[PDB]
């Protein structure tokens, strides 16, 4: 998960943490200032330590619906000319309101731990595959402190599933970042 | 390990199924730039010091860009239609363009290369050289299992001589599309 961290800082949020804001007033442009206010203005990240990412948000919570894409940007990577990187920008609805929009997304790398721990080969237990979850979001967030941009431009929203039968609103949770 | 999975899963997983279709098209728009056979693959560079130039053309400036296939849409993770990308260049020899390629270093490598370089990430340039074999190694044990999507990628692994000379980039992508 060391390995997986480093990754994901070096080669992600290294690259796209700096031109955020830009692309968000470019949105904003676009898109009658949708992005205004403060709580918007910020790439939440989402870290289910359970690893359970799915490709589209409304697989798991109804209430995150997409809306729109900010401007995409390109850049010449490892022999790849403008390669790409984009994000999305949802609408979070509470008792079918509008409660707030944000730019939000899944860690990707805990994707890849959740498919490595289950192959016949490279596999690992589900225990070993959280311990490792854990240390990454804990390396991540060591690395991001020598990373001023970080402050301002990304919200890391940590949280596992309950199975003892208390509620947990994925969307509410973002609502609650959000908001505050 | 750890890398290698990231790297199929994240990425060859998701590519190769779509390549030839993308390389069908490619050609329809291209004057069939990718008639031969050994044109028809992902070639991919794994330079063991994971030294991962982002321009080709600055190393070797035998290997000149050409063009890029269509780009791929896929869902992923919450981002909406995320986009892969891959780019066709033109390799010279003597002087002359004398092959045509669809090539990309293998990016993880560059990863292990800057935490080789970051005192933070407690990783030593040993330990670089170690994890760039092990990568290697693991993810041709991967592309085993996955007979299906060979024929659609070839890996071309290479370090500099011991005691020789300057690798050529160049030749060694010739001597792939020719093999
Ligand atoms: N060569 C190439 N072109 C691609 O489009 C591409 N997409 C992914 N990859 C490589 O595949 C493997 C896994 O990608 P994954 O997405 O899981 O994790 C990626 C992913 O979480 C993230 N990342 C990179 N690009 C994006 C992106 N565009 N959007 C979200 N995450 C990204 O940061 C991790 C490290 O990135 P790279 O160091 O480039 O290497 C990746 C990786 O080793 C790609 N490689």
């Amino acid at each position: 998960a060391h390995g997986l961290a480093w990754s994901y800082y070096i080669g992600y949020l290294r690259l796209i943490l700096p031109g955020l804001q830009a692309r968000i007033r470019m949105f904003n442009q676009l898109h009658n200032n949708m992005l205004s206010g403060a709580g918007s203005r910020r790439l939440y990240i989402l870290f289910p330590l359970d690893c359970g990412v799915p490709d589209n948000l409304s697989v798991v919570d109804p209430n995150i619906r997409f809306r729109d894409m900010l401007p995409q940007q390109n850049i010449d990577r490892a022999g790849i000319k403008n390669r790409v990187y984009s994000n999305s920008v949802y609408e979070i609805l509470e008792n079918g309101q509008p409660a707030g929009v944000c730019i939000l997304e899944y860690a990707t790398p805990l994707q890849t731990l959740f498919a490595m721990s289950q192959d016949a080969k490279a596999g690992f237990s589900r225990e070993d595959r959280l311990e490792q979850a854990k240390l990454f979001c804990r390396t991540l967030e060591e690395i991001l402190e020598d990373v001023p941009e970080s402050r301002n431009n990304c919200r890391l929203i940590v949280y596992q599933e309950p199975t003892d039968g208390n509620s947990f609103s994925l969307s509410q949770e973002v609502l609650r970042h959000i908001r505050q």
